[PDB]
C-alpha cells in the first residue's frame, strides 16, 4: 500500500524556488548529498562505539555513487544510519520548516543557493537537476521502506519490495533531460575532486556497461 503525504507549506515554497529560480552553478547537489552522506555515517559510527551490535547490518561504512545512462539516473548509495518511517515523514530527519525560514531570509541578505547546505536543507539542492527522487532506507528500528516525489506538493511512501539494503539510504536522482553532464564520469570526478576532497569515507564511482 502507498500513502500520500502534502508537504508542508515551507517545504513545497522551498522546492518551487529551487525548481523555478535560474542558477548555473547546479553542480553544487552532489556536494551536499555526499554531505548528507557522511553525516549519517558518522552517526552509525557514533552509536556503534557503544553497541558493536548496530553494525550488525554492515560494518563497510562507504558511499558509492552509481550513475546509469540507459534509465538517465545518478544513485548516491550510503551505508549510514538510515531512516525510519517517522524520519521519512518529517522531512528526511531535517529540521525543514525552520531550516527554510532561515535560508529564505539569509537569501534576501545577500546569501546564494549555494549555501542551502548551512541551514540543514541540502538534500532539497536534488530538484537542480532531478525531474524526480526516489530514496530507499533503512533503519536497524524499522522496515525498508521508499519515498519519492516529483515535487508538486505531495511525497508517497510504501514499503519497499527490492532488494534488502542492510542499512543505510539509497538517493535515486531521476535527471532532467538537459542534466545529463552528471551522468560522465569525468564531470562526476571533477565535482568530488573539487568540492568532497576530504570526506572520511570511501567514494567509489562505478562505471557502466
Ligand atoms: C536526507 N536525510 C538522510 N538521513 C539519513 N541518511 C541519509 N543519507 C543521505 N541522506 C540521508
Amino acid at each position: 500500500e502507498v500513502e500520500t503525504f502534502a508537504f508542508q507549506a515551507e517545504i513545497a515554497q522551498l522546492m518551487s524556488l529551487i525548481i523555478n529560480t535560474f542558477y548555473s552553478n547546479k553542480e553544487i547537489f552532489l556536494r551536499e548529498l555526499i554531505s548528507n552522506s557522511s553525516d549519517a555515517l558518522d552517526k552509525i559510527r557514533y552509536e556503534s562505539l557503544t553497541d558493536p551490535s548496530k553494525l550488525d547490518s554492515g560494518k563497510e561504512l562507504h558511499i558509492n555513487l552509481i550513475p546509469n545512462k540507459q534509465d538517465r539516473t545518478l544513485t548516491i548509495v550510503d551505508t549510514g544510519i538510515g531512516m525510519t518511517k517517522a524520519d521519512l515523514i518529517n522531512n528526511l530527519g531535517t529540521i525543514a520548516k525552520s531550516g527554510t525560514k532561515a535560508f529564505m531570509e539569509a537569501l534576501q541578505a545577500g546569501a546564494d543557493i549555494s549555501m542551502i547546505g548551512q541551514f540543514g536543507v541540502g538534500f532539497y539542492s536534488a530538484y537542480l537537476v532531478a525531474e524526480k527522487v526516489t530514496v530507499i532506507t533503512k533503519h536497524n528500528d524499522d522496515e525498508q521502506y521508499a519515498w519519492e516525489s516529483s515535487a508538486g506538493g505531495s511525497f508517497t511512501v510504501r514499503t519497499d519490495t527490492g532488494e534488502p539494503m542492510g542499512r543505510g539510504t539509497k538517493v535515486i536522482l531521476h535527471l532532467k533531460e538537459d542534466q545529463t553532464e552528471y551522468l560522465e564520469e569525468r564531470r562526476i570526478k571533477e565535482i568530488v575532486k573539487k568540492h568532497s576532497q576530504f570526506i572520511g569515507y570511501p567514494i567509489t564511482l562505478f562505471v557502466e556497461k
